[PDB]
RNA sequence: GGUCUCUCUCGU
RNA sequence: ACGAGAGAGA
């Protein structure tokens, strides 16, 4: 991705918009007791911690692009992919605007307690003013739809959340791209029913772990991916992305039975404006973070990369004998034979991706069952049932969350979500995370999740 | 102050 | 089953 011009709201007729500065976020009553290294994001041009300017850190995210133009790697990847969900038998055909906005069995309605977006989060409409969860109204969507079109620009917000404290000194706070409800509902319109196959298949068909639930998804994956593991970070993989992979995913598209008409929607998103602040900015390449389908076409894209790295680095990859799942830019996949990762990076490079070793290292090491993550979790085998495989979040990260609260009113949610994530490290390593949050009153006042029990119900899933 | 997923809680 | 909240992940 690259910026290709910044303007004035001036001179672009776009209203200003402009989003909170000051963090939501305030320690807690855990902040002392547990270690942590992270704070909360700089929000600000003149964050006293800031040790570079603001706005040139946060969109150097834009890398540039290479490849505009799918190769005869991408190509014969693009179709691999496509052929292999062919299975899923997509319906290709447009969804219902009721449907698209209020939900199906196998699709989470139109959030309605999140922005409307652009230009009605300057009107002051909220979602809620024109979508109605009782009624099914659709009558006045069907009205704004028409009064301001489609293709508004993205509203850019900085998220405010926890970032470690080399993120913060360096003005690498992250951006969310809000979109307009008009996109949104249109992009729910024409990819609603693919949206429900990839939350309803997550595996190696999709190639997607949306949808998944790791505690039992985490069971199949080593049958799922059987063979030698490789895997790898990208360093801002939504921003990096070039126009080329856009392109390629038309073709995935266009193969499965997508009509024409909604194949052009995608240059819609490989093309985009944006509005930061008081500017109007446009975007050649990169996936905008917050559009419709950011989860499942970063996914599905991945699913083309890693294909075309394959056969483009190495002699003879039989790609059937590939299997991978992907969640955005996260990635676990395996093939019959190991795969050297510092190679497929090297490739990466020529087409503008920026690949580093899985375990944060700097080098490509290998990775196992024993050391890979996905999702930010490991891979654990139970000591009674080795077959069934524990999601072992780290305590770190859990110690990390525990420690900040942006409403210290929800407190026992909150740390009982992090028990329910804590426990599979081990009987041993939960009691210590209980007791230390015992070590101080408002610990005393919770009610925490009895590990046995948490085992118990855990085992029942099975 | 986005898009989604998963899980928990609280109500009728 | 439906409403309201939260946490985590991408
Ligand atoms: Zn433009």
């Amino acid at each position: 991705g690259e910026i290709q011009w910044v303007k004035p709201n001036k001179e672009t007729g776009r209203l200003n918009i402009n989003g909170p500065t000051r963090t939501k976020l305030e320690p807690s009553v855990f902040h002392d007791v547990f270690e942590g290294n992270k704070e909360p994001a700089v929000l600000h041009s003149k964050d006293p911690r800031l040790e570079v300017d603001f706005e040139q850190a946060l969109f150097s995210k834009y890398v540039g692009n290479t490849l505009y133009e799918p190769d005869e790697y991408i190509k014969e990847a693009a179709l691999h992919y496509a052929n292999q969900l062919k299975q899923l038998d997509i319906d290709t055909s447009q969804m219902s605007m009721e449907e698209a906005c209020y939900g199906t069995e196998n699709l989470e309605a139109i959030d309605l307690h999140t922005s409307a977006g652009y230009p009605y989060s300057a009107l002051g409409i909220k979602k809620r003013d024109i979508l109605d969860s009782t009624t099914r109204d659709v009558s006045k969507m069907k009205f704004y739809m028409d009064k301001y079109g489609l293709d508004l620009p993205y509203s850019t917000y900085v998220k405010d959340e926890l970032r470690s404290i080399d993120k913060i000194k360096k003005g690498k706070s992250r951006l969310i791209e809000a979109s307009s409800l008009n996109d949104s509902v249109y992009l729910r319109m024409t990819f609603g029913h693919l949206y429900e196959t990839f939350h309803a298949n997550p595996g190696t068909v999709t190639g997607s772990a949306v949808g998944c639930n790791p505690d039992t998804f985490w069971s199949k994956l080593p049958i799922l991916l059987p063979g030698s593991l490789f895997a790898f970070d990208y360093s801002g993989y939504d921003a990096s992305l070039s126009p080329v992979w856009f392109r390629a995913l038309e073709l995935v598209l266009r193969e499965i039975g997508y009509s024409e008409e909604a194949v052009s929607l995608v240059e819609g998103i490989n093309h985009t404006h944006h509005v930061y602040r008081n500017k109007t900015y446009c975007v050649l390449g990169g996936m905008p973070s917050g559009c419709s389908g950011t989860s499942i076409f970063n996914s599905m894209i991945n699913n083309i990369i890693i294909r075309a790295l394959l056969i483009k680095t190495f002699k003879g990859i039989d790609l059937d004998e590939l299997n991978m799942v992907a969640y955005g830019d996260d990635v676990l996949a395996s093939y019959p034979f190991p795969i050297d990762c510092l190679e497929l990076a090297r490739t990466g490079k020529e087409y503008g991706l920026t690949m580093t070793p899985a375990d944060k290292s700097p080098c490509f090491n290998e990775v196992n069952w024993d050391n890979a993550t996905f999702l930010k979790r490991g891979f654990l085998p139970d000591e009674q049932f080795p077959f069934l495989i524990h999601p072992t979040m780290p305590m770190k990260e859990i110690h990390e969350s525990i420690r900040w609260t942006k409403d210290a009113r929800n407190t026992q949610d909150h740390v009982r979500s992090l028990c329910l994530l804590a426990w599979h490290n081990g009987k041993q390593e939960y009691e210590k995370f209980v007791s230390a949050i015992r070590s101080v009153p408002v610990g005393k006042a919770l009610a925490i999740p009895n590990y046995e029990n948490l085992r118990r119900n855990w085992l029942e899933l099975f």
